């Protein structure tokens, strides 16, 4: 497969988002329940590529703080390699990363204290972290739920890795789980694509699978919440799980996540390759910040309207499945929407010309 790697405007470039709009005027918010970042390596990587360096901002949740451990493997690596994404894509907007204990509490409190903050007033909140829904807290997940319905409510999109180990997402009990936050019907799925593609053009495009060791998409059939009625056109299959319950389809959209096929980042001083789905959600919030400043207001809750866009808004994936538990490739990605990269990889320009009125 020959391992390669591509900088954030590589892959913008590819999903063609819009030229002429960096995000000015928008406030991105990015959720993170451990580590930290150093600015030394973020003024240098943004200066790499050129771009002008967003203001990036710290806010303390619950006495968490920006604390990066210095160890380019542990948790910097989520926090710098989300930051650097989505400010690499829109350097434009303001960047507020929120750090809350790891915690159910803090991860909500988080979210809660983004959402509804006047001083940063985000109009995207960024989240790369989760675990499978039917291991959370069912008061947790009702909260979380609840907080993402209210942003709906005030026109703050939130977007969510869908996560790195298939359709088993990690868990050794036999069975498929989606992941959450991913799985609440509120924030934008970010599902996982293994994306060869030069400037002019994607040669190739399919789910992000490298087995067990290197890691897959997350994707399913939720066992918590019900099918979305706007997801009723979509061909969502019923679980896989021996029961085959109907539930809202993850993911809703996907993006390059194969490390193999990477984003070089630096982290901790430290040049290096990393991907999975929490690359991805930051890699379309910075989308979201450049159609929200071509349009006059917000685009808020995408989902009920993504489902009812035209084939040509969307890179179809037909190939590959998201299955590194056993080998009855559940969850393959087929024509149209599939659980694997549900809609597919959006195309900016065509996206935005959608919802442009
Ligand atoms: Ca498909």
């Amino acid at each position: 497969a020959a391992p390669t790697a591509y900088t954030p405007l590589d892959v913008a470039q590819a999903y063609q988002f819009p030229e002429g709009l960096d995000g000015q005027g928008q406030c991105i918010a990015i959720i993170e329940l451990g580590g930290g970042y150093d600015e030394t390596s973020l003024a240098q990587y943004f200066a790499s590529l050129g771009v002008s360096a967003p203001q990036v901002v710290s806010v303390s949740v619950d006495g968490a703080t920006n604390q990066p451990t210095g160890d380019p493997n542990g948790p910097d690596g989520e926090v710098e390699l989300d930051i650097e994404v989505a400010g690499a894509l829109a350097p434009g907007a303001k960047i507020a990363v929120y750090f809350a204990p790891n915690t159910d509490a803090g991860f909500l409190n988080a979210i809660t204290t983004a959402v509804h903050d006047p001083t940063h007033k985000p109009s995207i909140v960024s989240i790369s972290w989760g675990g499978p829904e039917d291991s959370w807290a069912p008061a947790s997940i009702a909260a979380m739920n609840r907080a993402f319905l209210d942003a709906a409510a005030l026109g703050v999109t939130v977007l969510a890795a869908a996560g790195d180990s298939g359709s088993t997402d990690g868990e050794q009990d036999g069975l498929y789980h989606v992941d959450f936050p991913a799985a609440s019907p509120y924030v934008l799925a970010c599902g996982g694509t293994r994306l060869v593609a030069s400037a002019g053009r994607i040669e190739r495009e399919t789910v992000w699978n490298d087995g067990p060791d290197g890691g897959s998409t997350g994707g399913g059939v939720s066992r918590i919440f019900p099918l979305p009625s706007w997801q009723e056109r979509a061909n969502v299959p019923p679980s896989a799980n021996p029961g085959a319950g109907s539930g809202r389809g993850v993911p809703d959209v996907a993006g390059n996540a194969d490390p193999a096929t990477g984003y070089e980042v630096v982290i901790d001083g430290e040049t290096t390759v990393i991907g999975g789905t929490s690359a991805v959600a930051p890699l379309f919030a910075a989308l979201v910040a450049r159609i929200n400043q071509k349009l006059g207001k917000p685009v808020g809750y995408l989902n009920p309207t993504l489902y009812q866009l035209p084939p040509e808004v969307f890179h179809d994936i037909t190939e590959g499945n998201n299955d590194i538990a056993n080998r009855a490739r559940i969850y393959q990605a087929g024509p149209g929407w599939d659980p694997c990269t549900g809609l597919g990889s959006p195309i900016g320009i065509r996206l935005l010309q959608a919802l442009l009125p």
